[PDB]
């Protein structure tokens, strides 16, 4: 066995069916930055550290000796543990449909909801700057009135191209302003597709981020990696209930300052 | 021969193919609980519940021992009687094609309803809740001037957005509103045009709900259960009359509380 | 893995075997019931109803609209808990022959007893009558000395025989009745064999029941519906013990009223 401890669990093969797939569609929908930016392959159990290639001058050992550090950035694993009643897991051999599967979707809309919210804002404990701190174009406003979102989104791609940059340029945004420019509507179409009309890349829902985001999505420029994608794993059952966890490993880092345009509110 | 005892009818081969085929028609253009929930295959006549897999509590028979009642959903058979006048089952070898067949229409427009109605208002009698009742998102209130009406729905669809729920989403209009969305008109589209824009499912017209419903069609949230689909069975004669009837058994099963919003007047 | 979490107790193959042996040994013995009944295959951990095939009245959903509920009878799980030493579990692979397996013995016994009184006395709160109350032949009072047994016996054949009745009859009696005419002897055999020499069927040890029962074992008159066997299931462990249980879901249906006597004191 594996550190999943999977077998160990009380959990049958129809429920554990049901859990995966509840979880992978949950955490799907709610993924707005793996869309956008270059997905490594799991390096694995093992990894733990992405180097960047770059060194760090250390006092020298001895005489006539030039050290150098080399620099890297450390993978993080993020945790989400969530509880299951077992007389829900207990309902599927039978062959309920309707099984409880509410903490599975909690946990992953808030695995979810840590991943988007790293790649976007940052996680500075975990030494990972967000594509709106590393980002080297002005911040923008958003305006109150939802008919002049388009205009100040126009604004940002003027300065991915003032920047110099080519690609399909796609535009995040969150929950609030995707709500915002939905509900509005100007000459029967929302103003979401006023926003699509813009660019020739995707208007993307991503309701753990705050603002906008506009930035192209060319490749090369946002990279994140995983040692391990998402995991479901056993921690301890009582006669009541199993506590699991969501799991994942990753860092993300921003190699082109200039390929994004974050807008706040 | 079977329950319909259909051999016994004095309804000649052509005639009854003249009546299956108006049933048939009639029925399709007024059912649209089926276009959005998942139909199983007829169980056939011998099936009488369906179980939930749920348990419930009953009184220890003895020391020691410890019962459960295996919960279940009852079938209900929904019949509706019509008559046909003998005069127009004979003209059919004749060749005429215009014999009377509005009781035929009348049955099916029944029915649908009947199905329609127990889909989505439920039908307490027969245990079933309906989406209506069902439905975890909050209810909205449909505005009386119907340029108004693409707003609220709007705001419907923001609902299963904070809901977490992906899927075409469709939108079911009462007869009223269908109505009223489609002799509206504004800037050369009427209403329902810009209903269709707002989603990617269909907007379909539902004469036998009230107000109306948003909801998605990803599967496996609505399951519509069937003993045996819409037959035609033979009751009695005379001289004049035939009576008929069209009969179907069913139950309505709603596994997913957050996947749809009610609206009313 | 299943319900039962078989392979989460800490119990070993050879232990297993042993009390798989122990509880199917023992629940054959005093199981009366399947003997003189029909049995029908499992059905499986899905199977919550038995449709009988009747209709109930219900209050018409609308003008012009006939309703009924078709009718069914509910399976009641039945389980019996019982408690292991982990140290007579531990004792089979060491090559120990006299473990004691009398929690098994005693969980094997009672749920036998449920069962039979189930058949033969009914549980009202699962919806099932039983061959007692839904004969429909007179009640006889079985006398105090046993040698008047055989007569009374011969007055029950009398009435499955006014009945309009064939089949090899069988005679089920309770514990303190098989012992009284058993231990009781005439001319050099017991009255049991007295009994014997009445019927073409078997005299029928039951000491579940109350009285005595005379009946046709023909076949398609009392049916006994299984969803699952019995089954051995894990709940919990400590240090100590482990926490089984043995569990079968059922109900019995008695289609003819006319083909059993039942006898008290």
């Amino acid at each position: 066995m594996n550190n999943l401890y999977r077998d160990l669990a009380p959990v049958t093969e129809a429920a554990w069916a049901e859990i995966e797939l509840e979880a992978a569609r949950t955490f799907k929908r709610h993924i707005a930055g793996r869309r956008v930016v270059d997905v490594s392959d799991p390096g694995g159990p093992v990894t733990a550290a992405v180097s960047t290639g770059r060194l760090i001058d250390v006092k020298a050992p001895t005489n006539g000796v030039i050290a150098h550090l080399r620099a890297s950035k450390p993978l993080v694993r993020l945790r989400v543990p969530f509880t299951l009643s077992r007389n829900e897991i207990d309902d599927v051999e039978r062959g309920s449909k309707d099984s409880d599967w509410e903490p599975v979707k909690e946990a992953a809309k808030k695995l979810a909801f840590v991943e988007d919210r790293t790649i976007f804002e940052g996680y500075s404990a975990a030494s990972i700057e967000g594509i709106r701190s590393a980002s080297s174009n002005p911040a923008l406003t958003l305006p109150e009135d939802p008919r002049e979102i388009p205009d100040v989104i126009s604004q940002a791609l003027s300065e991915l191209r003032l920047a110099g940059v080519d690609g399909p340029y796609s535009v995040l945004l969150s929950a609030d302003v995707y709500t915002k420019v939905s509900e509005t509507s100007d000459h029967g179409y929302p103003i979401r597709e006023h926003l699509n009309r813009l660019v020739d890349g995707d208007i993307i829902w991503a309701p753990a981020i705050d603002g906008a985001f506009v930035l192209t999505t060319r490749g090369g420029d946002f990279d994140l990696q995983l040692g391990t994608d998402v995991a479901i794993g056993y921690a301890s059952h009582d006669t009541d209930t199993v506590r699991l966890y969501l799991q994942e490993t990753l860092t993300f880092l921003c190699y082109t300052a200039e390929a994004s345009v974050a807008l706040s509110h």
